[PDB]
C-alpha cells in the first residue's frame, strides 16, 4: 500500500509544506550543524519524498542519495533535478525507488553513509498489521543498517503522545508543512480493543485558484501513521541499533526535557551508531 | 449495508447466542410480566433476527409478527416456523422482510401494536453516515409509530458509556449471548475529532468441530454499531415519541440508577405510549 | 458467485416469467406425460428458482423436493409454500438449499429420484473457469446421479449455436419467459481466443408502474452463461451417464431435426437412465 | 483508467519489445525517409511509451518532444534521458505527460510540429465507452491539431480487420514487438449486440531467469483495444483534419493494396497535413 499510489497528496505536496524555504529556515543550521560537527559527507535521504531536505543537502555540498518507495513523490524530486541538471552539485545527485523494509537489498550500503536521515513524519507510515511490531523492527533496522560506525540517523516522528491524548492533531503552523492554504486536519483515532491503532489524517489543501473570482478550489487526500508514542520509539530505534548507539530527542529542533511547557509538533530522534 | 448479506453471522448466530432456552431464561419472565401487566396481544418485533424473542413469545400465546431487513437472518425463523408449522400458534406467526428506515411503509401498523421490541443491541447498527442522527431519528421515529397508544416500546443497547471509556466490550457471559462457543470478541473503537463515531467489533465463535481430533475450526465476522450513550439515547428515544410517553430504563433487566455497583450490558429501555 | 446473490433478479423474476400459467401452459402437456408414461412419482428439482415447474408437479399430485444455490430466489418458493401451506400437497413439498458442485452431499438422492428436472436454461450459468469443463462434468455427474435407474433427467440450454452465430439472443415472446415488462435484453459474446467462452446478457424488465403517469420505472440485472453448443452438451451430458442412458432433444418441446426450418430457442434434453 | 497504472506491463515492456534496436531497424529507414523528404525537424511523439522511437528520431538529429499519459512508461524514457544528459542531443529532448484527450490543453502546439507520430498500436486502447467515437473523434483532432501545415502524422494501428476474423492476433515475431521472452498472447474478442467492442489481450512475458536452474519466472499482464477496422479508421483519421490532408497507408511499412497476398499485422497511416 504506498498510499501515495492515487498521486493525489503528490501533486499537492508543494502546496501542503507552503514555502519549502521558509520550512528549510528552521532546523537547517541544526541539521547542517550536526553534520558537519560529526564531519559527515556521504547522506542517504530514506523518506526522500519530493526531495526538499535533500535538495538542501545537495545545494550545501553533500554527496546524497535519496530513496523512497512512492515514484510519484519521486517524480518531482526527479524533475527538479532535472531542472537543474547544469548545477555539477544536482548532477552528481542520486534519486532511487527503495522501500524500508527492503531497502538491505534496495540500496547497497556497502561500507554504509555517513548519515541517514527521515524527516517529515515519514516512518509513522509503516502499519502494525502483523499484529506485532515485527514491520517496524525490521525496516527501523534496515535503515539503521545504512548507518556507518560513528555515522548518524536523524528519525523523527508527529508528537502522537498529544494527539492520541487530545484526538486531534495540532493545527496551523508547522515546522515541516507551513502553508496558508492548508484550510483542514481531520484527525481520526482508531483504537483497536484499548491500544491506540492507527491516526488517520484527512487534508484538504487550497490548489490556488481551482475557479474564477467567487468560486475557490480544494484538493482533499488521507494519510494513516501508527500512532508511536515517544518512550515507545526510543526503545524501538535504539533496538534497532543492538544499542551500540548514542541516542538523543529534541522537541521541536530544539532540548526536550519531559514536563516541559512547549509541546513539540514532532520529535527528532539523533543516533549516533558506535561500531 | 445489510452488514449480514454475506451471511456469516447468520450461519452461526445459533452458537453466538449459545442456548437460546438458557437466555432467554433471563427476562422472560419481566418481559412476559411487563407485557401481561399493559394487556398485550399484538407483538411487533422489529429486530426478528433468527426468531430468538419472537419463538418465544409465539409459544407464550401472543399474537406476533415479525420484520428484519436481513433475508439471511430471517431465513433461520422461516425455517423454525415451518418446521413447527404444525402448531397452530406457529401457523399464526407472520415473518416479513422490513427496515426502520422505511417500516412505517414495509409494516402498515394500521391501529397499531399493543407492543414493539427491538432487543439484542439491534438499533446500534444504524450509523450516522448523514452527519446528524438523521437516520437515527427516523428509523426511532417509524418503530415508536408502530405502537398503539397506551402500547409498549422495548429497545436496547449495549451499555457504550462503558465500552466507550475502557475501549473494550464486556467479556464472557453476556444475557443476550451466552455461549462458550465464541472464544474472542475485538473490540475496535473509531473516534472522529474528538467525538466517538463507531464501534466495530469482531467475532470469533468456534464452529462445533470444524476439524478432526487435533484441529478446531472457528467462523469469524464483524458487526458495527453507533455507540449510543444512555443519556443521548434516552433523550432519543423520548423524542421519537413527541413526549407522549412514559420513559424508563434498567440495567441488565434490572432496576438501575446511575452510580451503582453493578455494571449492566445492556441498557432496556421501556417506553410507553400515551395517545 | 452466486450471480443472484444481489437479488435483482430475484426480485424481479416474477415480471421476467411474466404469466407462470401461461408459461407452464406449454410443456405441461409433454411434461406431465412424460413423467407418468415412466411412472415417475419422486421428482428432484436442481433449478428450482422461485418454484414454477416445482409447484406445478406438486399441484400434479407429484412428490417433489426442490433445491437451489440461490437462497434469494429460494424464498420466494418457500414464501409460495407457506402461503398455500394448508395444502396437503404443499405440505410435503421439500425445499432446500443446493450447488449442483456439491449436489452428492447437498441432497441424499439415496435410491435416488424417479426424474430430475433442470429448465429455463439454468446449467448454462455454470462457468469454464477451471480451462477445462471439468466444473461441468463434475456438476452434470452430481445431477445425473440422482436419477434413480430407468429414471429421468430432463435438462435445457439455450440455443447458443444460434446467439453465438448471430451474436444476439432471439427477442420477444418465449417459452420460458413471455413478459411485456422485459423491455430490453443485451447479448453480449466473449471469444477467448478463438472459442467462444460466455454470453453475458443485461436485462431490463420494467417494473409495473415505479413512477405516477408520465414516469416509468425499470429494474436492470445481468447474468452469464457458458455458451453450450447443442453437440458438445449432447456429448457431455451423456457422458454423466457414463453412457447407460437413452438419449433424445426436443427443439422447443417438440421434436427436432437438425435444418428444420423452425429455430428453437431452448433444447431440452430427455435423458433416460438405463441399467 | 490509464491500463499502465499498474506498473505491471512498463516493468517488462522492455523484455516485450525485445531488442530494441532489431526493432527499431525495420521502417527506420522509412521513417527517417519520410521525415526528411518533407524536410521535418521539429517532432512531437504522442505514444512516447518507454522512448523507444522518440530515443531514434532524437540520436538522428530530430527535435523531439515526448507525451504520454502513463508516467509508470515515461518515467523509463526519463531514466533514458537522464543516463544520456551528458549527450547534447538527449540534453535538448523533452519529455512531458499528457493525454490525447486534452492534448490542446497538455501540449500548447502554437505553431505546431513538423510530424506527429503514434506508433505501436496506442491509439487503440482509446475506447469507445460513450456509446459514439466521440472521444475517437476528439482524440484524433487534437493530434491532428499539433501538426503543422505541411506536417506529418503518422499513425499506425494493428490489423484488426484480422484479428476480429480469426478471433486470434497473430502470433510470433512482429516488427514492434520482437522478442523469445514473450511466451503467450490471448486475444479476447468480446462484440456487444453484434459489433465488435474490444479485443483485450493477455500477454505472458519471461523475466529472464525469475528462479534457480529448473524454475522459469513469467510477468502476466492485459491490455485492451477498440477493433479499429481499416476502412473506418482510414475514414476517421482524416476527417480528423477535416479533409485538408493527403492520406495513404502501408502495410508493415510495406506499399499495401487490399487483397494482397501478405497480411500486415499493423496498419501505418501517413497523412500530410495541407490546410
Ligand atoms: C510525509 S512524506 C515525506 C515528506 C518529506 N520528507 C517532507 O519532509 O516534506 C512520507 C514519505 O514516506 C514514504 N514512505 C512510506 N512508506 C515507505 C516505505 N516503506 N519505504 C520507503 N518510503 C516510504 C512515502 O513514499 C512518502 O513520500
Ligand atoms: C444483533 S442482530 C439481532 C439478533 C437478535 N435480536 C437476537 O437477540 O439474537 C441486529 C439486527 O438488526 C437488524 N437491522 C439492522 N439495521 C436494520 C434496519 N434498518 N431495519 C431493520 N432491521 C435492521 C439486522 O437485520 C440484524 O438482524
Ligand atoms: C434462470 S434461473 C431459473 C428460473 C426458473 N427455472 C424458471 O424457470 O423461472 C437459474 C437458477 O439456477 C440456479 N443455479 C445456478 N448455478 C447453480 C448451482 N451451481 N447449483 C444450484 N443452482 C444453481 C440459480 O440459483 C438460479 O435460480
Ligand atoms: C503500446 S504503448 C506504446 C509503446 C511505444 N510507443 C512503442 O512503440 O513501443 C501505448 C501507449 O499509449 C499511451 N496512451 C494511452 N492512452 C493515452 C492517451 N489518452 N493520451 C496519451 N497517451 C496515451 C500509454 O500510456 C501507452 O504507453
Amino acid at each position: 500500500p504506498d498510499q501515495y499510489a492515487d498521486g493525489e497528496a503528490a501533486r499537492v505536496w508543494q502546496l501542503y509544506i507552503g514555502d519549502t524555504r521558509s520550512r528549510t529556515a528552521e532546523y537547517k543550521a541544526w541539521l547542517l550543524g550536526l553534520l558537519r560537527q560529526h564531519g559527515c559527507h556521504r547522506v542517504l535521504d530514506v523518506a526522500c519524498g519530493t526531495g526538499v531536505d535533500s535538495i538542501m543537502l545537495v545545494e550545501e555540498g553533500f554527496s546524497v542519495t535519496s530513496v523512497d518507495a512512492s515514484d510519484k513523490m519521486l517524480k518531482y524530486a526527479l524533475k527538479e533535478r532535472w531542472n537543474r541538471r547544469k548545477e555539477p552539485a544536482f548532477d552528481k545527485w542520486v534519486i532511487e525507488e527503495a522501500n524500508w523494509l527492503t531497502l538491505d537489498k534496495d540500496v547497497p550500503a556497502g561500507d554504509g553513509f555517513d548519515a541517514v536521515i527521515c524527516l517529515g513524519n515519514s516512518f509513522a507510515h509503516l502499519p502494525d498489521s502483523k499484529g506485532d511490531q515485527s514491520e517496524h523492527r525490521l525496516a527501523l533496522k534496515n535503515i539503521a543498517s545504512m548507518v556507518r560506525p560513528g555515522g548518524l540517523l536523524v528519525i523523527d516522528h508527529r508528537n502522537y503522545d498529544y494527539i492520541l491524548s487530545t484526538g486531534c492533531a495540532p493545527p496551523g503552523k508547522n515546522i515541516y508543512y507551513k502553508s496558508d492554504l492548508t484550510k483542514d486536519i481531520t484527525t481520526s483515532v482508531l483504537t483497536v480493543n484499548n491500544k491506540a491503532h492507527m491516526v488517520t489524517l484527512d487534508y484538504t489543501v487550497q490548489v490556488p485558484g481551482a475557479g474564477r473570482d467567487g468560486a475557490p478550489g480544494f484538493s482533499k487526500f488521507r494519510l494513516s501513521y501508527y500512532p508511536h508514542c515517544l518512550a515507545s520509539f526510543t526503545e524501538l530505534v535504539q533496538e534497532a541499533f543492538g544499542g551500540r548507539c548514542q541516542h538523543s530527542v529534541l522537541g521541536d529542533f530544539k532540548p526536550y526535557r519531559p514536563g516541559q511547557a512547549y509541546v513539540p509538533c514532532y520529535f527528532i530522534h539523533v543516533l549516533k551508531k558506535t561500531g
